[PDB]
């Protein structure tokens, strides 16, 4: 009934803004959970990236990678929206700032450079996930394109939950061994596009990895967290929404009302 009433509240917050939220949250050190259209598919937007840099590192682990190789790209044609990149276009960067660029920042450059040279691209992307247990999520297209949020369309989507259990095994698992998973810990926690979103849900003192996404239509953005409570285990939070009209603006406070109501129906 804790979760009934979550539920409830949820279902007001997107008659609200005429939306569709989807939620899953764990409690890791009690087990409970909370779902609401845990199991249907949003679109991804950029939130793949947080999934993408896991990738990297687990490729450094194979040692197919050194996360301090310079990735040059002088002559390339930047995706909009790569603060990071743009800086560093005439030098080079290491592979891992260039990984955490598309993490921290949602650089498209990062990230496209990324997935063409290391990754496989975007099926690339989606064989990894495959690897690790998850067969809901799926990538099609490159950074840019990938984020119509078409209403009804499959490509670039996946559910909140497969989105937690994705995030648990590899923030808090065993996909990624000890420094390299404390390193992504280390990424996710210096997030810098997450402010109004599961960050906002929560007292300023516990500590919160996140990725955010954000397609700029369908009002859809999105949000993934770890969070560390004070005195208590981590918890993961997954929050997706969509909106009715192409011209909606996506609404973080939304995301983070619907974090709160979540993180209180774990508790
Ligand atoms: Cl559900
Ligand atoms: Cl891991």
């Amino acid at each position: 009934n804790k979760s009934d009433a979550a539920a409830k509240q949820i279902k007001k917050l997107e008659e609200d803004f005429d939306g569709r939220i989807g939620v899953f949250a764990i409690d890791t050190g009690s087990g409970n959970t909370f779902g609401y259209r845990s199991d249907e598919r949003f679109p991804l937007c950029s939130s793949f990236k947080g999934f993408l840099a896991a990738a990297v590192l687990e490729r450094v682990q194979q040692k197919k990678l050194d996360i301090n190789q310079k990735v040059k790209y002088e002559s390339r044609d930047l995706e909009y929206h790569s603060p990071i990149t743009t800086k560093y276009k005439g030098s080079g960067m290491t592979l891992g700032d260039m990984a955490s660029a598309a993490l921290q920042y949602s650089d498209n450059g990062a990230t496209n450079i990324i997935m063409e040279r290391f990754l496989g691209g975007p099926e690339g992307m989606t064989k990894f996930m495959r690897s690790i247990g998850d067969n809901e999520f799926r990538l099609d297209r490159w950074a840019l394109e990938l984020n119509t949020a078409i209403p009804g369309d499959k490509r670039d989507t996946s559910t909140p939950k497969a989105v937690a259990n994705s995030l648990n095994k590899l923030a808090l698992g065993n996909v990624l061994n000890a420094k390299v998973k404390a390193i992504y810990q280390n990424w996710l926690k210096g997030n810098t596009t997450g402010d109004a979103r599961i960050r906002a849900s929560v007292p300023a003192d516990w500590v919160v990895g996140d990725k955010t996404g954000s397609c700029g239509a369908y009002g859809t953005a999105n949000d993934y967290a770890v969070i560390w409570p004070k005195n208590r285990a981590p918890l993961i939070v997954s929050i997706y929404t969509t909106r009715k009209s192409k011209d909606d603006k996506h609404s973080d406070k939304t995301i983070a009302e619907a974090s709160r109501i979540a993180i209180q129906a774990i508790d």
